[PDB]
């Protein structure tokens, strides 16, 4: 594939399930925790969704909306700024990357993290 669709995050119960499937493939995680009124985290989607295609069947890329899911689920990341996007593995947060600046240098730089963990 050249893109894959991020999955969105529907709450709290939902993470705990992707946390069980990562644990059962030994694979770490990508959240993308974003906001729709963020301008740059919808400029980074498209490249995000190009980033995560090049990971297929090894890392899944997950989404969700800060406004939209329950503020419990936002809490599970300690999310501040959008976008922030997580790389999880082991059911937990394992380290970020803080966009925020051009979407290819955020995408950089959380490649740089993929590099790390996986
Ligand atoms: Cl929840
Ligand atoms: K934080």
């Amino acid at each position: 594939p050249t893109s894959v669709e991020m999955e969105p995050i529907d709450d709290s119960h939902h993470l705990d399930k992707i946390l069980l499937q990562a644990r059962e493939l030994s694979q770490p995680i990508i959240i993308d925790w974003m906001a729709s009124w963020c301008r740059k985290c919808i400029y980074l989607k498209p490249k995000l969704e190009k980033l995560a295609a090049e990971y297929d069947t090894k890392i899944k890329f997950y989404c969700a909306d800060v406004n939209k899911v329950p503020q419990a689920l936002v809490k599970r990341g300690n999310i501040s700024k959008m976008p922030t996007i997580q790389l999880w593995k082991d059911g937990e947060m394992k380290a970020e990357v803080i966009g925020g600046h051009k979407a290819w240098l955020v995408i950089e730089e959380v490649r740089e993290m993929i590099q790390k963990f996986v």
